[PDB]
RNA sequence: CUUAGU
C-alpha cells in the first residue's frame, strides 16, 4: 500500500439469500514489466494473475490478428503435487483450453480491426478454492489487464456465471450451488450507452436437469433462457464499472490510447475504384440460387473486374480482392434485408436436406451417419467397464469423466489437404459443446454401468458441424442401446442486423431491421451479426453457444429467434425419430 | 434405398481354405474430398480411404510432397483407448508400417515433377480381430486415388499371400498365419493384362523352423519365386475390380482439372549438357581408377557449369540436375556394356567386410559390423520377461518379446541433422530387421527373456538395414541367446534396360538385366529395381523389393536371388569365423531360472 | 582379438590422474575406429569400464539467416549403457532427461566461447553414452570427449578443453570421485579450462555442496568457505593440465588424427570500415553523454544518438543499418567498460558494492502451502512451495546414481517477465539449468526424510526479470520454505556478481607499462552482463557457500582478486540474509491445508 | 516445425 499498489478496486455481486461474492482487482504490485498486470481475487481466497503484453515490432507477414491467450492452471493452486511422471505441469488440459477459448471469443472482436501486433494474455491461476471455478474470473482478469495495458481495447468486458437455483439466477455460483442448479450460463458483455450489451453466451444444462424438473423445478425453456440473458446484465454492469468508470483500476491511471499501427485492406482508393464499377454489376447475379448456374455470373464478373482493375493497382491484388469480397458481402446482406431471400436460394426457415442412417459400421457398439446438405457426420460410440472412464486430474472439481466425446475433423472433410494429428483448439471446443449437450440426458452410472466414448468424425463440412455432430452422436447412442431420457437435436442459426432506409414509411428514414435465418452455411457465418447454436430435446434447451458484437438486441427478437430454433430443432428431432425410435438390442459385446 | 453407391466386387479364391470377397463403395462417404472409397472385406471389415489435392502447387518444395496417413481409430477394435487421455494420439508402429506399405508403390505412380501437395488419409472404421488391414489399405488408397482425378499411373492393387502346405492362400487371417511359413505382401499393377509387381515385403513366420522340420518345405528362393508368381491372379482381380469400367468419369469422380508439372531439366539445359559434355564423362568412367575418379568428375562438373553459365542465367540448379542425369545415363550404359561398377568391384564382389564382437564393455551383448564405409554398432540387452513391450492397438499382437530399435544419428553420413524422435524411415528399417531376426529366436519357455536390440548406425553409405541385421545376430550370439541359426543379410539390386545393336540389321533391341551386389546410395540412384534379402544358410527370413519395371522374367529373378544367396553365404561364413556359438551369459545379465 | 593389434589409423592416448591415497584414474582417448564418417570422432574410456563416443560435425554451407553461432550439443544417454530396458511404455529413449540437459549445458558453457567469433556454420556435437559404471558419473568425461572430438575435426575451434570434477574429502581434493566418495565429500567442483602459456586458463566451473555438508562439517571436516573454494580451484589446475595435454598429443599436421583445416568462412558484424567511422564521428559526444549519470537521461540521449548518427551515416554505407547499430552498441559497451575501470561508476548510477532495492514479502499467495515474493531491484520473483506426502516424489530412472528426487525445484520464466512475447510451453534449456542451480543451492540446508517426511516442490515463477534471476529464485525459495514451515538448517541467500578486467598504459615512469586492472561489482544487471569480462553467481548460508557458478573469458586471474570477489560475495549475501531474516527467520507453523504425515 | 501422465 506504499505506491502504485492502492488501485485496489472492488466489486460486489449480491445473490440475495446465497450471500455476496466480493470480486477484487489490484495492480502495480505483481508483474510490473508487463504492459498490463491485474491480480483478481474472488471471496479473498481465489487469487489469479493476468498479464497482457504486446510485441514491440509490428508484424506484416501475418494476415490475421495474432492474439494468443494462454491460461496456466499451475497445480500448486490446488495444494497437490502434479500427477505427471515428471511431476510438472505439461500441456494444457481440456479445462484450460476451454477457458482460453471462452476468453478469446469476446475479447477478439473487442480489438480494433487491422491490428497486426502480437498480443499475448497469460492468465496464471495462483490460487483457487476446491469449490470454485476460474474461467469467468479469467475473463474478467484478462479484460481488466488489457484495459490497463493501454492497448486499443474496447470497453472492458465483464463476465459472470449465472445459474437457475429454484427460480432465481445466482451469479458466480459455488460448485455445490450449481449442483442444485438447473441451467448453467456464462455471459460476457460490455456497456455501450449506460446499458449492457451481450457479447458471448455459453449455456449448458446441469447433469441433474431431469431429476430437478421431475422433482418440482421448471425446465429451461427458451423464455427462461431469455429471462436469464436479462438476469446477468446487472452483474456484468457492476463488473464493468469496477474497471475504469469511476477512477478505479484503469480509472486511477486514466490510460489514454497509445499509438499502434493498423493495416486495413482497403482504405479509400481500391474501395472506391471497385465500388464505382462494381455496385451496379450485382443487380440480379444471385437469382438462380444454385451452385451450377447462379455462381456462373458472380464468378465471371469477379474475373472481369479483376482483369479490368489491373491497370493502376499493380501489386495490390489482395487489396482489390478484399474490397470485392466486402462489396459482395454488403450487397448480399442488403439482399437479405430487403428481398428477404438468401444466397443459397432458401428461406429463413428452410432446414437443409436431412437424412439420418443408423448402424452403418459393423462390429462397432453404435454407429450413425447424419447428413444435412453438404454437412455429414459419422458418429461411433463404444462401451467398456467403469474402470475405463477417464481419470481427469486438474483444478476442476470433477475427478472422473464417464462420458468422453472426441470430435475429429480430418482435413478431407472440407476437401483441402492439411495435417492430421493433435486436434486444434476449435475441435476441443466443438467436442466440449457436444459433450455438454449430451450430458443432461445420459442415464445415471448405477442405472447404466458402462463408460461411454463417442468419436464424431466429420466426413463432410460446410460450417457449424458441431450441431450435426450432436445429432449424429445421439443417433449413435440410441443405436448402441443406451437408455436416454429423450432424444436430442441441435442446429446453428444466424441473425443479420442492419440499418436500412425506408422511403414508403413517411420519408427516407433509416430503421434498424433484423433477419433471423436457419441453418447457417459456411459462407453465411460471416454474412450475419449474431450467430448462435441451439441444441436440446423437445422439452428444454441443453447447449447454447452465442457470440456477437451487436450493441444489444430487443428481448422480442431474441425470443422469436429462440422460438424458430425450437421449431427447427423439432423438425430435426422428427427426422431423427422416423429412422430410429427406440434403443436397439445391445451389441454382442454386452455381458449377461 | 438411395442410388449413388457404385459397388464393385472382387473374388479371392483360396481353394479349401475358403473364398473371400473385396467390395468397393464410392459416392456415399466423404463427398467433399477429391476422391473417396469405402473398402469392405468379408462383410465385416470396413475402412475409408480418402485422397485430396492442394488447390495450389508447392513450388517451394524440392520433392513431390505426398503424405500417406492411416488413422487406426481404436473404436474399430471395440475398446476405449488405454491411454491416460483416452484418445489416440501419435501413430503406433503398425500405422507407420502401413503408411510405408501404401507409400512405397503408390509414390512412383505419380508423374515425375508433380508439385501439388497430396494427402491420403486412410481411416480404419471396423476391423475383425482376426484379419489384417494393411494390404486392404493399399487397395483402398489406390482406388481412392484413381477416382480422385489425379495424375495417377494406374490401380496398384495388392494382396497378402501366405504359404500353407504348398498352397499360396491369398488374404489369410491371423489364425491361418500360424499354420503358414511365409508371408508375401505383394502390390502391383497390370499393364497389358499381365501384372507388373511394384513392391514385395516378405517375412518368414515365427514358426518357420518348427514347421520346416515338421514336413513343410523351407522358404527357399525358388519357393519365394513361386509365391511371387502365385499372387499374380489376385493382383489382376483386385486391379480390375479397382478399375472396373471407366469409373473415374463413367461411374464416380469429377471432370478433370489439369495439375501443373515442374520438371527439373525440361529441354534446354539437358540438350546442351548432353551435346557438350558426353565424351569427357566416358573418358572419366573408363579411367579405371576409384581414387582418381573424383579429380576428373568434379572438375568436369565445375567446368561444364562455368562454360554453360553464359546462355542460361539463373539455371545453375537446372544445369546441375541435367549433368546428374547425363552421368546417370552414361553410368547405366557403362554397367550394361562394360560390366563395371563405379566402386571398381565385380558384380558379385562384396566390399571390405569385417565383424568384431564384444566391443562395448559392461553391456549384455555388443557387436560391430563394417562393410566398406557402412559401420553398425549393435547392442543387445537382456532384461526380465515383464519388461517386454505391452503394445496395444488394432493389431492382434498384444506384446513384443523382441524389439529392434534402429538409431540413425546424423553423424552417420556426416550431416548435421536433428537428434530426437525417430522418423518413419528408421521405424521401417527397425521393423525389417526385427522381422528378419524373429524366426531364428529361442522359444519363450526354453529362454524366458525380453530382448531389446539396439542398432546404432555409426557410419553410412546407404542401405544399412541388412548390415544392422548382421550386427544384430552377431550381438545376439555374443549376449548368449541360443540362435536357431545365424542369419545374414545383403542389399542386392540390378540395372535393367534395352540395348540396340546392328548385328542383325538394326532394330535389335535386347532387354538386358545386370545384377550387382553391395549397392550404395549411388547404386540406388542408378539401379532400376533394388531389393534386400536376408536369411540363414538354409532359408530366407526377410525380403524387401521395390521396383517400377513393367516386367522381369523368372530367369533373372532366380539368378539374382541365387547370387543374393551366395553373398549371404559368404557373409555368414565371415560372421561364423567371428563368433560361432552362443557363449556364456554376461555377468551383469540376470538369471531368473 | 581385441583391436587386431592396432596397426591402423586408430590412435590412443592416456592421461593418468594421480589421486593419491584414495586411488588413481586413467582417462583414455581413442580415435580412428568408430564413426569414421563424422568430421571428428573420439571414444573416451575411464577406468576401462566407462566408455562413451563423441562425434563433432559441421555443415558444408553456413546458414545465413541466423544472427548468432548455431552450435548444438546432444547428450544421447542410451539406456543400454545401464543394462536396463527403458521403463517407458514405448520402451525407447524418449525426450532427454534433466541430467542429460544439464550435461549439455555443462559441455556448452566453455565450448561456446572457444569457437571463433562470427562463425555461422552449424556445428553439432553428439556424445553417446555407450557404457557406464553403476557408481560413476559421465558429464566431466563427456566434456573431455566433446573437446577432443572437436579438436580432431579441424574446425576453427581453438584450444583443447580439459574438464575435471574435484571433490574434497577430509581436506584432500580428489579428481573424478566415485559416487561413494562424493557421498563422503563436503564440496564438489566441476571445473573446465584450457592451457594458454604452459598454465591453465580457467573457463567454467559449477560448484555444489553435497547433501550431507552440515553433518560432515559438524563431524570435523573443514567447511566449504571461500578460502576452501579457492583451494579447490587451485587443486584442479594439474588435472586440467593433464587432461588437456592428453588431448593435445593427438597432434595435427604430423601424421596423427589431426587433419588439415579447410577454409571456414566467418561472418562478422562490423568488420573494418563502419566501426572506424562510428568510432571517429561518434566518440566524443558518446563519451560526454555518460557524464550526467541520470538513468532517464541515458535513455533520452541514447534514443537521440541511435536515431541521428544512423541517419548521418546513412549516406556512404547503405544497406547496413543493422551493422551501424552493432558498431554503436559496441562503442557504448567499450566506453562503459573504460568508465568502470577508470572512475568506478556503473550504468545504474550505483557504486561498485552497492546492492539493489531489497524487498522480501512472505505469505503472498493465499491457500498455498508456502508462498514468498522477493524483489531485488526491478527483479520480482514469486516462489510457491507445496508440501505433500512422500509418495509424490519423482520416481526417475536413468544412468545416474539417483533414483528419487525428493526435493524438486521448477523455475518458470513466462515471456511477460521481460516485457516481450513468446510461447508458454515446454521449459527451455536455460530454465532447466536455472532450476537445477537453485535446487543444488537449496539441497545442503534441507531437512532429512526422518525429521520432515514430506516431498518438497518449489515453483519459482519469474514475474519480472532483468537478468541473473537464479539467485533471486534461491532467496525466494528459501523464504517460501521458511513460510511453509520446513525446518531449515540455516537460511541461504544468493547473489550474482560480475568482474571487468582490462588494461591501461601507465606513462608516469615515461615507460608506459600496460597493466591489467580488475573491478568487481555486485548485483549484476541485464546490460552489465554484456560488458563484464567475467560473470559468476555465489549462493551460500551464513557460514558456507552451498552453490557456485563461473563462466569466464580471461586467461587466468590471480588468487588475490578471486578471494576479494568471494569476500564481496560473502558481504552481499550477509546483507541479503539479514533482510530476509527481518522478513522471516524461523520455521513457523504449517498451513492447515498441508497434509500431516 | 518439437519428443512421457499408459
Amino acid at each position: 500500500e506504499i505506491d502504485e499498489g492502492v488501485f485496489e478496486t472492488t466489486a460486489t455481486i449480491d445473490n440475495g439469500s446465497f450471500g455476496t461474492r466480493t470480486i477484487r482487482f489490484e495492480t502495480g504490485r505483481l508483474a510490473l514489466q508487463a504492459a498490463g498486470a491485474v491480480v483478481a481475487y474472488l471471496d479473498d481466497d481465489n487469487m489469479l494473475l493476468s498479464a497482457t503484453t504486446a510485441s514491440k515490432n509490428p508484424k506484416e507477414h501475418f494476415d490475421f490478428f495474432p492474439l494468443t491467450v494462454d491460461v496456466e492452471e499451475r497445480m500448486y493452486a490446488a495444494g497437490r503435487i502434479p500427477g505427471s511422471f515428471f511431476r510438472r505441469e505439461g500441456r494444457p488440459s481440456t479445462d484450460a483450453i476451454l477457458t482460453c477459448r471462452l476468453i478469446d471469443r469476446p475479447l477478439r472482436p473487442s480489438f480494433v480491426d487491422g491490428l497486426r501486433n502480437e498480443i499475448q494474455i497469460v492468465v496464471t491461476i495462483l490460487s483457487l478454492d476446491p469449490g470454485d471455478l476460474y474461467d469467468v474470473l479469467a475473463i474478467n482478469a484478462a479484460s481488466a489487464s488489457t484495459q490497463l495495458g493501454g492497448l486499443p481495447f474496447s470497453g472492458p468486458i465483464g463476465g459472470v456465471r449465472v445459474a437457475l437455483i429454484d427460480g432465481t439466477w445466482v451469479g458466480f455460483p459455488t460448485v455445490d450451488q450449481i449442483e442444485r442448479a438447473v441451467f448453467d450460463m456464462v455471459v460476457a458483455g460490455r456497456i455501450v450507452e449506460g446499458d449492457v450489451a451481450i457479447m458471448m453466451v455459453e449455456a449448458e444444462a446441469t447433469e441433474n436437469v431431469v431429476e430437478l424438473v421431475e422433482g418440482g423445478a421448471q425446465a429451461p425453456t427458451e423464455s427462461v433462457v431469455a429471462a436469464g440473458l436479462e438476469a446477468a446484465k446487472p452483474f456484468i454492469a457492476a463488473l464493468c464499472t469496477a474497471q475504469q468508470e469511476l477512477a478505479d483500476a484503469a480509472g486511477k491511471s486514466g490510460k489514454p490510447t497509445v499509438d499502434f499501427p493498423v493495416f486495413p485492406d482497403y482504405g479509400e482508393d481500391v474501395y472506391y475504384s471497385v465500388s464505382s464499377v462494381a455496385t451496379d454489376e450485382l443487380a440480379a447475379a444471385l437469382t438462380i440460387g444454385g451452385k451450377a448456374e447462379r455462381d456462373q455470373r458472380i464468378d465471371e464478373i469477379k474475373t472481369q473486374v479483376v482483369q479490368r482493375l489491373a491497370d493502376t493497382y499493380e501489386g495490390r491484388e489482395k487489396e482489390v480482392g478484399a474490397a470485392l469480397r466486402a462489396l459482395t458481402k454488403k450487397l448480399v446482406r442488403q439482399r437479405i434485408l430487403t428481398d428477404h431471400f438468401r444466397i443459397d436460394g432458401r428461406g429463413i426457415t428452410d432446414i437443409r436436406a436431412l437424412s439420418a442412417e443408423v448402424a452403418v459400421v459393423p462390429r462397432a457398439h453404435g454407429s450413425a451417419l447424419f447428413e444435412r446438405g453438404e454437412t455429414q457426420i459419422l458418429g461411433v460410440t463404444t462401451l467398456d467397464m467403469i474402470k475405463m472412464a477417464q481419470q481427469i486430474d486438474s483444478l476442476g472439481p470433477e475427478t472422473s469423466k464417464r462420458y468422453m466425446h472426441h470430435y475429429n475433423f480430418p482435413p478431407f472433410s472440407t476437401g483441402e489437404t492439411g495435417r492430421v494429428g493433435s486436434p486444434k483448439r476449435r475441435e476441443i471446443g466443438h467436442g466440449a459443446l457436444a459433450e455438454r449437450a449430451l450430458v443432461p440426458v445420459l442415464p445415471s452410472v448405477e442405472e447404466f454401468p458402462y463408460a461411454i466414448r463417442q468419436v464424431s468424425e466429420a466426413l463432410g463440412s460446410n460450417g457449424s458441424t458441431s450441431m450435426g455432430s450432436v445429432c449424429a452422436s445421439t443417433l449413435a447412442l440410441l443405436n448402441a442401446g443406451v437408455p436416454l431420457k429423450a432424444p436430442v437435436a441441435g442446429i446453428a442459426m444466424g441473425l443479420v442486423s442492419d440499418d436500412i432506409q425506408v422511403e414508403g414509411a413517411v420519408d427516407g428514414v433509416v430503421e434498424r431491421r433484423f433477419v433471423t435465418l436457419t441453418d447457417i452455411l459456411g459462407a453465411e457465418d460471416a454474412f450475419g451479426d449474431m450467430d448462435f447454436k441451439v441444441a436440446g430435446t423437445k422439452d428444454f434447451v441443453t447447449a447454447l453457444q452465442l457470440d456477437t458484437k451487436l450493441d444489444g438486441i430487443p428481448s422480442q427478437v431474441l425470443a422469436g429467434a429462440l422460438e424458430q430454433a425450437k421449431d427447427a430443432r423439432l423438425t430435426i428431432l422428427e427426422v431423427m425419430a422416423e429412422a430410429i425410435d427406440r434403443p436397439d438390442e445391445m451389441s454382442p459385446y454386452a455381458p449377461r
